[PDB]
């Protein structure tokens, strides 16, 4: 119920990646697996 994901408030990519919360609703694949930009997380379009 408290996901850190890289630092205490970031993004975990299903490719297997810690990157930063910018990428969440940024609208690029960014993750390369496009985790954030599938609406399991957000998807800016
Ligand atoms: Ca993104």
């Amino acid at each position: 119920g408290s996901p850190p994901q890289c630092q205490p408030g970031e993004f975990a990519c299903a490719n297997s990646r810690c990157i930063q919360e910018r990428w969440k609703c940024d609208g690029d694949n960014d993750c390369l697996d496009n985790s954030d930009e599938a609406p399991a997380l957000c998807h800016q379009h």
